[PDB]
């Protein structure tokens, strides 16, 4: 509350340890899906059930930009680019498979790098 605050968590490290979170993402052999933006013209019915479309080009020009105020803003488009695929792919596909594996290799390299 006002004057009583919890002791400071470095987060000078955030942006940095963020950035090779993400540069592991793009270098995964299953981030195919994933690496650019949906074509919304070219895939009937992405544009009207994705709300918020979501991708790992627009996560590094969001980074680089200082667009994420906080490194749980960061995990928050990371986790929408799993939910989204989740929506739209059945488990039992070559994307949906891959998305269950890259939100594995995420949580774990997440939990790993800050808890």
């Amino acid at each position: 509350s006002m004057s009583v605050k919890k002791p400071k968590r470095d987060d000078s490290k955030d942006l940095a340890l963020c950035s090779m979170i993400l540069t592991e993402m793009e270098t995964h052999e299953d981030a195919w899906p994933f690496l650019l933006p949906v074509n919304l013209k070219l895939v009937p019915g992405y544009k009207k059930v994705i709300k918020k479309p979501m991708d790992f080009s627009t996560i590094r020009e969001k980074l680089s930009s200082g667009q994420y105020p906080n490194l749980e803003t960061f995990a928050l488009d990371v986790r929408l680019v799993f939910d989204n695929c989740e929506t739209f792919n059945e488990d039992d596909s070559d994307i949906g498979r891959a998305g269950h594996n890259m939100r594995k290799y995420f949580e774990k390299k997440w939990t790993d790098t800050f808890k």
